[PDB]
């Protein structure tokens, strides 16, 4: 076996940065995007692409059928995110905090239920959610990023407590200003590391939990943020 | 001053609780519940009612009208609310608990603000859950959308703070508006469940001028319950 | 059954405010402080005081003996704490560090073990702390205060799992900004309530925690800060 | 001669998690520099090709002596990695004055004291990592490790307060935080309470460690990050 990554939402940012780099370590990979570009990634990385949307059951089933039916495992899913709703916090209408959950909640639920019969069948395997550092010291400027990601850290425990009897692990990586997007002076400034950090970073504490290294970590939102948030 | 409550969900439970003890502290209270149990009470109460749906806007909006014209103000609104395999939860039924658990404090708290702006003085208080930061399979969908309820009220705080509006969540582990079982009341350190006089004895606290420097905060009220500091 | 409330670090601040306000609730008061400011308070409100330091097992034991042998309970015990060390990090000396946890943590530990037996024959007790709301959101500022409250927060936590069944309760209260010292503009400003908290304010949270009302709460860290610590 | 070869001290490095520690780092390229107070160190670190003290990690002279060595040696100190002994463990009230000033000595000050020392070099290099061991019951604690918890929770607002006062030199400091490790004999009754239901091997930590001390991970600072199998409750 060599073993098997897919990222939903892997056509950009990072997404794209985690499938270059669990390439890289020798994972073969599956990407969705509803990009075009999730598929020329996934043919230069020598893996397999899906074009189609992360909040549609039926795109995600193709996905992980096709992995299957090519490699017949599953180790590792990455899902990455769109961007949702920003209002101030009372004026996000209800409609709007549902399309909320399913940009930044649900993009992790629907590919998770799919992947955990393999993954059960393996007594193996590693879920990692891209989230924010923001999602417990929330901000006016994501308001239904952090919301939705604060809901996703109480499902990922209850996940986490579920599955681990399996073998079956699954954590948040919580990034702060990343070079994804362009810079401003004053984010910067904010940060006490005094830079943006970079996608490449990312993608390196999604490929540490999932090595086997990280084997013993389950149920945790890890904070990559070059300091920026304020709680121990 | 005659100062004005309005509860959500307070036909039973720990909404009933909060109305009565809000009552008795002095407060003209107003009460929304679907079954029409917080109408009766409120009439008990020498308040008013409303029974209609707490994730209807119309519902809503007739409750908080009623109370402007009766009392001309909205000093205090308390939010209460109404178990499955973590994967078998479908999409439907994660919109669903989003609604019951989450959208149900958010929707009332737009309708009583601009009064409270007025004022330059509110108290929102949501009855929420221990699990919130520390669930269980047990409640997947409430501590799911109650954590989510967290971080939308610490964002409320920032933004209403210097108008003098505050917003806290009181987070109860086993109270006695169930019955017990030995496990469940043997897992709490006081081995006992909680009082639902003793929530509504928070949510009283948390709605007067003592407590009026706290903010943003979730308080387990739970017997030692859950184990985080 | 006339209830009693110890209060250490009651001659001035928030101390003081606590034993006024316990006071005002009905309590009977006894006193500690380095200053003649806890007798003077205590011989005021009918109480009796010790001028004494809340480092010291002798000082402690009398307040304590003299409480009993007055009223034969002791309900209530508040902890306010003096200053403690403030440098830059790393300059922060062993020694500093150790008188930092006299300052800071056995002030709180002190008290607690010689007031306990009474709790535990009356089956009832509350214990307050009054801590900081930096304590996981530590500034430079503070440093002693707030690793020595963090670990404070610890013991609370060890502390009330070990008496709950005994119908004994600690809780800390972790005040922001309070009217205790005078404002500066950037602190005021920094704190969203764009006010500093009153005395009174960290008294009537003191006065909620000593009521019936409260008994279901223990082990409990609960920020009174006006929305200044970022974490929900 | 044509990259950096960068430099590793371990304290409490002679058993448990600290040698796993040390152990990884060597096979990653560190140069590895080993405080134990037994004979353990020395010949762990020869056997790494790597120095070491005897000595403790409660005295300012032997870590000091540490810290000229391997200055002395290689010119540089780019990881600490600090590990701890054991502390008292008694009724939360009958813990002694005396007993909570040991525990401050050995799981605070232990971490504290190295800071100070390594802290000149990695300014002059505008780059450093300090690791330090901790503990899954830190902001969980529990009646079996009282001055553990209660130190380790110190020792994380301590961690806060460094990493952001350094944050602009590149010079970080996180906190690793075990749950039930291979490292100490095992008992069913902890084995069956981790939902993973097993123990975490000193490798697993070690690969934690190895982690943290990579480049790929030099966006993370002030952080505590449990190791424990899903032990823990709070999110």
């Amino acid at each position: 076996i060599q073993k098997v990554a897919i990222i939903t939402a892997g056509g950009s940012g990072m997404g794209a940065a985690s499938a270059r780099r669990l390439a890289q370590d020798g994972f073969a990979v599956a990407i969705l995007s509803s990009s075009g570009k999730g598929e020329a990634l996934a043919k230069e990385l020598g893996g397999i692409g899906v074009t189609g949307s992360n909040q549609s059951n039926d795109d995600l089933q193709k996905l992980v059928d096709q992995t299957l039916e090519k490699w017949g495992r599953i180790d590792v899913l990455v899902n990455s995110a769109g961007h949702g709703p920003r209002a101030p916090i009372l004026e996000i209408t209800d409609e709007d905090w549902h399309k909320g959950m399913d940009t930044y909640f649900l993009n992790a639920v629907r590919p998770a239920r799919l992947v955990v019969p393999a993954m059960q069948k393996q007594k193996s395997g590693v879920i990692i959610n891209i989230s924010t550092a923001w999602a417990f010291e929330p901000s006016a400027m994501f308001p239904t990023s952090a919301v939705f990601r604060a809901g996703l850290a109480s499902f990922t425990k209850i996940f986490a407590d579920t599955y681990a009897a399996e073998n079956i692990r699954m954590n948040n990586v919580l990034p702060g200003w990343i070079d994804s997007l362009p810079t401003t002076e004053e984010r910067r400034e904010s940060v006490p590391m005094q830079r943006y950090g970079k996608s490449e970073e990312i993608a390196a504490t999604v490929s540490f939990l999932a090595s086997d290294g990280a084997a013993y970590i389950t149920g945790q939102n890890l904070r990559v943020d070059g300091g920026l948030t304020r709680s121990v």
